[PDB]
DNA sequence: AAAAAAAAAAAAAAAA
DNA sequence: TTTTTTTTTTTTTTT
DNA sequence: CGGTACCCGGGCATA
DNA sequence: TCATAACCTATAGATATGCCCGGGTACCG
RNA sequence: UCCGAGCCGGUUGUCGCGCGGUUCAAUCCCUGGUGCGGGUGCUAGUACCGGCUCCGCACUAUCUAUAGGUUAUGA
């Protein structure tokens, strides 16, 4: 089940208007954020550092003391042996890391409930950084090392003469990833390119499971893939390739949020004794500071508020906790089709760029949010200019372009950024220091949530306060293609369901390929006019653009003898939408999905 | 009269 | 789903 | 000049 | 190929209670 | 490196149409939404409904950090 959820507010609402308090949270949140960005520094560090001799077994000790070497030194006394052991390990490296860059100890008191939250979210990035990515990267090593890019240019294209590389490919990436045993003989077949690859892999100390293949062994630990995945960056840089961040790095500089619960509450806002604050109730501890009248503390779905939030000065993130806590292809409408039938109205979309929603209904009637609304509503495409435009009132671009890279793996190299960072780093403190910044990420959330709100507003005006949507499957999720923009397209099926907004997918294939008005692929046409291209720095090129979103069908029975064009002219996202239709009401009748648009 | 140059339409490719 | 690049052909001009 | 006792507060472990 | 901001998409986590000890205040021979 | 949305046309359910005309919407300040009432003015029509703004109450909205692709800027 689902047991949590976040309402966002401004930091103005949601603290009392009391000076002494609210300068309390900018102070507190603002040393808590050093650390958080120095500690995680302080990891990539460390690990570099050994690098030298073995890698190290990192775990959720690692992270907690560096976060403590690096506050109070020498002053840690920790009585777990685990963890002291640790202690003296890592407090040479906190020494050695903190002389370059300059680091003071803050000597902060109170800080275990700041440690844990810290210890255990810089652990979570390691777990998701190593979970997925692991694979993707070593299979792009695969494809790059064989220039595979390169290799459909060296090679005829669309030939089966071919087709034995790829599937030679496929014989060697389950090798690799020792998805199926290689036999005996087949090493003498590898040419000098192949070998080396072998071995490069074997020195990755990839783990290993006998029973499933390795992508599952990731999934059930993928801590153990760690030293692996640092050891794989390494051969990105040593041949140049486009390297990847193997140790996630806090880098920004902006006032990120920190996690406030009740007891921070009172040892740095209250700055009350622990033995008088357990004689006060929860709320009512709370009370003293936050104003929880606001609309943002009120419960929702049986979760109540209990003190937690995340703050950065800007804005306040309040989080509803269910009692039940833990304390430590149905998608698709093909199986739907019993819901439709008694929904109210039935609306097709679309996914497209330009159009990031175009929607139809059997009415007739459409509706679209092109991207371009989106932008202005939401404001992004606007602030993107006045924060360029900061940098060069203050001069910052200038410093920044300059940083080294931060995803080098060689400790000289790495010095070197450190080192950078160090030589600028007050002046951009103060550039960043400024309320604007964290103000656009607040008031960025504001429109977001106005741009979206008001979608679904005129989306009920236009087809009905009460509707369902059918949506194709097409998605670049995590996947967007070079060129064009981002897109929210998985985004909406979770945006309908906030509104509780029935939300189905439906296969989109070979449905901008078929004229609806005739239901025959057979004379559907594509990219015939030409004109200057749109995109202005491309325009000055003198590049022609042909046009994507206009297609024609020239069968005679679509036509009438009147035109002087010989095409019946269609939107691209109409035609979808009109197609969508014929295969809903096909699916709705009960004649299941049409012929002409199956993949059969 | 023969050899060479500007432009249109088609296609691949993206990536694990 | 959308752009870019290349290639192949196709059409035309120069000498 | 040294040695007990009560008690609070900071700090750390852990499910 | 590199640096900053972001938009989107995906993962994981979403606090609280008890006990050590060492030093302040008080006193006696 | 540039961009709002709807409508009448050139059009035929047509183009990121740097095609024309036309209606209202947003530039700073703001957590957004639905219903149930009470209380300020601001615009028609033949002494009275609707939209815009606050009050309070029922529930509705998951975010933070990191990473991958891309984008704008600076090299
Ligand atoms: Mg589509
Ligand atoms: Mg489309
Ligand atoms: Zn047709």
């Amino acid at each position: 089940p689902t047991l949590h959820t976040c309402n966002k507010t401004s930091f103005a609402k949601a603290f009392l208007p009391n000076e002494t308090y609210r300068q309390r949270l900018l102070d507190y949140i603002a040393i808590i954020h050093q650390l958080a960005d120095h500690a995680s520094h302080a990891l990539k560090f460390y690990i570099l550092s050994t690098s030298t001799s073995s890698f190290p077994v990192v775990h959720e000790d690692t992270i907690e003391a560096i976060l403590y070497l690096l506050n109070k030194g020498e002053a840690w006394h920790p009585r777990k042996e685990a963890k002291k052991a640790w202690r003296d390990c890592l407090l040479p490296y906190v020494q050695r890391y903190c002389q370059i860059v300059g680091f003071i100890h803050p000597n902060l008191r109170g800080e275990q409930q700041s440690i844990n939250y810290l210890t255990v979210s810089m652990m979570t990035n390691l777990k998701v950084n190593v979970q997925e990515h692991f694979m993707q990267m070593l299979l792009r090593y695969i494809n790059l090392r064989f220039d595979v890019k390169g290799q459909k240019q060296r090679l005829p294209p669309k030939s089966d003469a071919r087709k034995a590389f790829f599937t030679r490919l496929r014989y060697l990436k389950s090798v690799f990833l020792f998805d199926v045993v290689p036999e005996l003989e087949f090493l003498d077949d590898l040419t000098p390119l192949e070998s080396e690859v072998l071995e490069e892999i074997w020195s990755l100390d990839l783990p290993f499971l006998p029973n499933d293949p390795l992508a599952y062994a990731i999934v059930a630990d993928p801590m153990s893939f760690f030293p692996a995945y640092c050891k794989l960056s390494g051969l990105y840089e040593q041949y140049g390739f486009q390297r990847f961040s193997a140790i996630p790095l806090r880098r920004s500089l902006i006032q990120s949020h920190v996690r406030i619960d009740t007891i921070i509450l009172y040892q740095h806002i209250l700055c009350i004794t622990r033995r008088d604050a357990e004689t006060v109730e929860k709320d009512d501890l709370w009370m003293r500071v936050c104003n929880l009248c606001t609309k943002a503390f009120r419960s929702r779905c049986g979760m109540h508020f209990e003190g937690s939030i995340t703050t950065d000065g800007a804005s306040v993130s309040v989080y509803l906790k269910h009692p039940e806590a833990d304390k430590y292809k149905a998608l698709y409408v093909e199986n739907n089709l019993p819901a439709c039938r008694a929904a109210e109205n039935v609306v097709v979309i679309d996914p497209n760029k330009r159009d990031i929603l175009y929607c139809q209904d059997s009415n007739g009637t459409t509706f679209r949010y092109t991207a371009n609304q989106r932008a202005v509503e939401t404001g992004s495409r606007r602030f993107a200019k006045r924060r360029e435009a900061m940098k060069e009132e203050a001069g910052v671009d200038l410093i920044e372009s300059r940083i080294p890279s931060h995803k080098t793996m060689n400790l000289m190299d790495f010095t070197r950024y450190l080192l950078v960072r160090r030589a600028d780093w007050d002046r951009r403190k103060e550039f960043y220091s400024h309320p604007a910044h964290t103000r656009w990420k607040w008031h960025s959330f504001i429109n977001r949530q106005k741009s979206e709100s008001d979608l679904i507003s005129n989306m009920r005006n236009k087809y009905g306060e009460n509707f369902t949507v059918v949506m194709g499957d097409w998605s670049d999720a995590g996947r967007t293609a070079r060129f064009q923009t981002s897109s929210k397209t998985k985004g909406w099926r979770t945006l309908f369901k906030r509104n509780r907004i029935d939300c189905f997918l439906l296969d989109e294939y070979k449905t901008s390929s078929v004229c609806p008005r005739c239901s025959s692929s057979e004379f559907v046409e594509k990219k015939f006019k030409t004109r200057p291209h749109s995109r202005p720095w491309r325009r000055r090129e003198g590049k022609i653009e042909k046009v994507h979103g206009l297609l024609g069908c020239t069968n005679p029975n679509c036509l009438q003898q009147a035109w002087t064009s010989g095409m019946r002219y269609w939107n691209r996202d109409m035609l979808s939408t009109c197609n969508m239709l014929l295969i809903v009401r096909s699916m709705l009748d009960g004649h299941g999905r049409p012929e002409v648009f199956s993949r059969s």
